[PDB]
């Protein structure tokens, strides 16, 4: 019994980089030398695709740590996190993929959280727009407070608020510049209707809000 | 993530069936093979093997892509290993020998001519048991020059064993001789016994 088997077997096969590789990566405008059943048994897509392979998008730099991340187990991430996404996305590396997305998840913080989230949207990251969704919703406050939540867009500000006074003074707190000065109306407006169902008219009156306030 | 070389080994499996470089004498994935034996590996196809059947080398084929063989009765798996050059293949048969003393004799001269610790755990069993070793089939069936090497080692049973090894016999003026020079009950007792 040996388990160390195949980690002693792949060490092997890691140092046959050169005579052995019966195939070429076409990526950015270089070719790189690969062993054709060891990176089609890795990627779905490779595989499928079963020489040149050329890769469509993947910069050379990020193939040699997806490709030492296939012979070690160990992937190298810190600004380049979603390159990688990108490629195990690509290459259909479910391993990696998951990896990426632990990654990700150790990364949310009040800046990082929409971000975090309409990337996972995106890439179809489910647990980690997950988990992003809930840090957002449990740290609106704060966040309020993030030029990813400031300089963000209406249509996105609508959705953000969506999920389940403290709204109320980030929408107003979201009119940064003559330029987001126009929706105030429809907040004014919105503000008198919560105000029906009270001491939420002086709870803002009671802050710099007056300023946005005021021109209008 | 431990779980990555076995998924990948794994995936690999699959493809024992488009991914084969090379044909064995006949069928396999090159690379693989030579990262598994340096012997393959020097040979660069078709790679001819030099005496191994094919149930045998379909058998250190599959320890490969599984890690581990259930072999048992190894004269050759070993006869194989040597010759691949797997080396912790041979290790995990030195484990299934080294715990299979008691077949004790063949043992300490089969590790011998492997050139294998195993032989110091096989000496050790018969260089204290030497007793009852005497009551068994290989060395009641073993050959004289054999014994000048196991009897002349490193004890009453000794010379009974010596007498204890002549069935019919020539070699009886030279005990006699001997157990004078060194001053047997068995003997006395086979006296009235024998003939």
């Amino acid at each position: 019994s040996d388990p160390q088997h195949a980690a002693r077997l792949l060490r092997a096969l890691s140092s046959f980089r050169e005579r052995f590789c019966d195939a070429h990566l076409v990526l950015d405008g270089e070719e790189i030398p690969v062993q054709k059943n060891i990176l089609a048994a890795a990627s779905p897509y490779i595989r499928t695709k079963l020489y040149k392979i050329e890769l469509e998008g993947i910069s050379v730099m990020v193939m040699r740590e997806i490709l030492d991340y296939i012979f070690s187990g160990q992937i190298r991430l810190n600004d380049t996190i979603q390159d990688v996404v990108q490629a195990a996305d690509l290459l259909l590396l479910t391993d990696l993929k998951t990896l990426c997305c632990e990654f990700l998840e150790g990364c949310i913080a009040a800046e990082n959280c929409i971000g975090i989230r309409d990337f996972a949207l995106h890439y179809c990251l489910h647990h980690v727009h997950y988990l992003a969704t809930e840090y957002l919703e449990t740290h609106f406050r704060d966040v309020s407070s993030t030029e990813e939540f400031l300089e963000l867009s209406p249509q996105k500000l609508k959705e953000v608020i969506s999920l389940e006074r403290y709204v109320f003074e980030a929408v107003i707190r979201w009119i940064a510049h003559e330029i987001r000065k126009v929706h105030m109306k429809d907040v004014m407006s919105a503000l008198w209707v919560s105000g029906l169902d009270s001491y939420l008219r002086e709870q803002m009156l009671n802050e710099p809000l007056v300023r946005e306030i005021v021109k209008e």
